[PDB]
């Protein structure tokens, strides 16, 4: 009890421990990651669980002692991109600080590879107000060699490595910047089942629908039901994939491409249904665009007028849709290869 | 005591009282200089109220009790002492709904002439006016006001550390990510007085903000126009006694899904739904009317039913409305002419929808 | 000489002991006038029955130790004593389930006669009843009980700064743009006694609020009405025709999705579900029953599976039904009477839904 | 002259020092009565294994240094002393995780015989083992232990202000319209000792909370059973080789939306998913299998190949006993579709049975 009274008398919080104020103090911090947490995909902020572990170098306190955090000085080393009591002090001249934190740090998020995304984010360390001409953050050891190889970890933590430069930080002329880039990976299984699994069947059922007779009215009902299916799947699209200034990911483009393609197919099918003997109306073609289109096809009552053109247009659209499906498959293969590479 | 930093700090904080305002004459109000630099507007979340933002905040007021003269002390020109030892003005936001989670930092700089610098980040959450009538092409005008919560004008006064024209166009450190882009910050100085004649000092920072609708356009708009163009052929291309019974209900369910999608991302507000939602409701009503028409004039009601006398004065109307616009046979003719009328109404509705989307885009771009 | 403020603050705070109730006679209670201004209703959580609201709170008590003659201290009649340096009473809301992220105001005005004014913004997370039987046309009242945690009437007595009418009809700074509209704030003071000699002062503010249902009406009421209307009008199709089968199938798919998201959207409390959830699940059951009727119809005529069996239950039940409403052929007649019965049931259900909506709106608008 | 309250407070705290046990004698201990009243169960995070409550915790210890004759201080028989100027028992919670944000009450009465009372609201966050295997019909049993911390009895003897019967039915102030229903608060007294030399004193405020399933009845159970019935009637209605693939994929999309809602509603634990997530996943798997088989059969029949004959013998012998070369393919597709329908009916029967069994266990409490 009386030990604290003696030590607290000859100590001031506001002053830096220095023999002379010209000499700059040295502060060391080692960042410990654990249990990576949810990342808000909106490209605004990500939340992670961290351990601080700050080590000091020189203090004018000499005589294990436990003291409240308000009885010893703690430097205001914080994070530049940052949003949202017992002290382990030794009599030899070293102090230890134990406190868990959540960064909830703002960063730049990449969605263009959803859901197989391996994005990079930074953890910059500095002091918000200190000029840091005397409290530089030169570290005790280099975390590059030791931290990178192994760590103690819906998201996967992959690699955290440091990087330093002298002059930086925009709040003031701050000498403290030891950036901690963070690499994370996402579990895609739930996202795969929720998005890719129902969508890929929406690519193969439409192929099956092309086997139906184009002139038959049953294909119209099939396309109507698939249009309702895309209407329903739009809810999944809106709920699952996030919003970003870059827009929808590379997967989201193919969804609207296939929806537009099926809309065009349905419109063509309905037009052919009208123009075949169901309604016909002896409607003639100008015979100019007809022969032009026939010449284009040449390289890779009222029956032949409409049935042939409808069939060839349906075959062309089926080829286009199969090409779109192949592009989708290639995109997923490439995304999975690049994500599993990391 | 050889470094004498302890001596300097204890000399400045010897007879200093934190609670007393630092003025030699009590009749002179203390003037606070405010600098606000935007960082992000992350997590706008619900659009009924609330606006989350991150700013970098500064304060510059002169303390007359910390005017220690140099050339006799350690010859320093800059001292840092904890914020818990000096008087700090009670500057607060009127819309200060949530304090948020921000690191409260000590050690405000104190100059050798007494000037105090109070750099501090603020993770603000404020309540402002959010008009979603033009969604997704939305531009919002939210206020970040700063005022003394309890001190009056003759106690605390508010000024700007830099001229307003510098504040408007100094979005330097702002990160240009997320769905929202900051356009303008407008500082204005309007006094505050609610009940009695104790004049307050209030400064308004009008944060003009803009939304990027690219994702929203791709996700919600382009499918909507696809359903419009499906309806346009659907009214005229499929004839009666066909698949129209399933067609109209399927597109009606699609429009209902569109209303659902608009609803989930847009919270309840004094305005019911944006203009796009109003047009979706109108198209749903038109589809209901078309379905009622088809069922009532085709199939079991009229096509299968026989010897049902249908008179009325509508045949007198079609002798004139068909000129203005341009029992089985009678039923087919009346169904066809009313279907053409519904075609014209829906074509007008789609034209109005496209025109209003163009108008909203023009307003959003010309902001 | 010393500044006027420093001398006055030293004179007031010398030999001043907080934690002692500032009265020169301990037998007279300290009257703490209370005034509350409602600023915003941040959130009304029916899940946890907690009301999140933001109010501007003012206190008013007389400290008999902080009295000074204005003739001295250079004619000063007001000060800024820190809050944590004097006696501040123990009034707090009994309904707290969370303190809230309310900023602290470290200053008060002490007048030259001892009158102390406390201004602070309170972010309240308080428990309520939150009956959702009338959703969306929902009117709810919440109490804000201000009483001292452990001070009786003989120690602390709570009154109103303003007259009850002024508190009731304030509507000054409230944000009239959210989901909830503030109807009134009803203050009334009742002495609360746990026993015969431990009466406690208590002030109750009744925050009566009213939801804005236009958004919910457009999002939920219009689609959920159009869908049942088209379901009614689709019974005009022949019961035995296969065109109704696809109609029923796709209507089932769309309406099932619609109800999935609706049931996700609707709130739920301990009492159960709103009055419209009953009609929604009733329509669920009715649509399932209609599809089962189609199942029975299709198997009769699509194949020869049901042609061989004959009705063993006879027409007695069917005869009673046709009296109440007013081999194949027999099965088709059974299908027709069941279809007519389901038509009556749908008509009754939709009529009841419309009457319920009208009654809910009339209750909501009247009060 | 001097105010009675001011003079009395000056006299009481002049010789008083915080940190020393108020009992003048060095032998007999300091009894500390306790009275805990539950107000609300704010949050139960099963993933983090933290129980967030809100109690009204009261202490009644008879201080000995705060004794005064009323006749000497203008008949003041009761005084309000700041809680930071006198000794207060250091009773903490053994299951402590976080203290939360609770209002600060800085006053405590002392009577003319030194009878201090300390009422305080606590937004406690405690760690208790939570099992969600019976969601939403789950009954939890979370402890609440108040310990002596520094003192090792014969200094502080924690006792109850009221008998366990009074504290058991503390529903006079509870907000009983939330998700969790407070069943009982049963206190248990037991002494634990680090060493045989001396023992500690503690209480065990067993708090049993039962979840109200009516919150999720319309959100999960009714939509789930509606989708089960819809899947059944969608197996029944369309022909197996007919125009069903479009309807089946629309149904699959709807049920995937339902699973999105479920994942946004159900809670997650390190133990695993509740008993209904298994049924949801099983129904998804069977629906996907049915859609894939129907797609395969329709593709083969529209291909126009007759039978592999490595399975026809077993299908006729075994698979057929569930109860034009493409015609045999259509028949075997129909047989497998009927088998899948029977499997789905068995699965929905199991789902219906387990819900009543879970409800009965929940109702048994
Ligand atoms: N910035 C608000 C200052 C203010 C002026 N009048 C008030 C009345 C109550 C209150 O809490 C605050 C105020
Ligand atoms: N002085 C008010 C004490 C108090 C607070 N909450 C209470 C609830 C019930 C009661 O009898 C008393 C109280």
């Amino acid at each position: 009890l009386r030990l604290s009274d003696h030590l607290l008398a000859n100590y001031k919080k506001g002053v830096r421990p220095v023999r002379d104020w010209r000499k700059p103090t040295t502060v060391s911090i080692d960042v410990i990651m654990y249990a990576i947490l949810n990342v808000d995909e909106k490209n605004q902020v990500l939340t992670t669980y961290i351990w601080y572990r700050q080590y000091w170098t020189d203090e004018f306190l000499q005589w294990k002692l436990s003291i409240p955090t308000d009885s010893i000085w703690v430097p205001d080393i914080l994070i530049n991109e940052f949003v949202d009591p017992y002290v382990y002090v030794h009599h030899r001249g070293e102090v230890q600080n134990y406190k868990p934190l959540q960064l909830v740090t703002a960063c730049s998020l990449d969605i263009y590879n959803f859901p197989f995304d391996v994005q990079n984010c930074s953890l910059t360390f500095t002091s918000w107000l200190h000029t840091i001409q005397d409290i530089n953050i030169t570290l005790w050891r280099s975390p590059e060699e030791v931290r990178s190889d192994k760590s103690i970890f819906e998201w996967e933590l992959l690699e955290v490595f440091p990087q330093f430069k002298e002059f930086s930080i925009d709040i003031s002329n701050s000498y403290a910047e030891m950036k901690f880039y963070v690499i994370i990976r996402r579990r895609p299984l739930f996202y795969a089942v929720s998005l890719l699994l129902p969508s890929i069947f929406l690519m193969v059922v439409d192929i099956v629908g092309f086997c139906l007779p184009p002139d038959s009215g049953e294909r119209v009902s099939f396309k109507i039901t698939l249009l309702l299916g895309y209407s329903v799947f739009l809810i999944i699209v809106s709920d699952t994939l996030p919003a970003t200034a870059i827009g929808t990911p590379l997967i989201g483009v193919y969804f609207v491409v296939c929806m537009a393609l099926l809309v065009i197919s349905l419109a063509e099918t309905i037009f052919i249904v009208r123009l075949v003997h169901k309604q016909d109306l002896q409607r003639p073609v100008p015979d100019w665009l007809r022969h032009l289109v026939l010449d284009r096809i040449a390289w890779i009552e009222v029956a032949r007028d409409w049935l042939r053109v409808g069939y060839v247009l349906d075959r062309l659209l089926f080829r286009i849709y199969l090409l779109a499906v192949l592009a989708y498959s290639i995109t997923l293969v490439t995304l999975w290869s690049i994500w599993h590479s990391s």
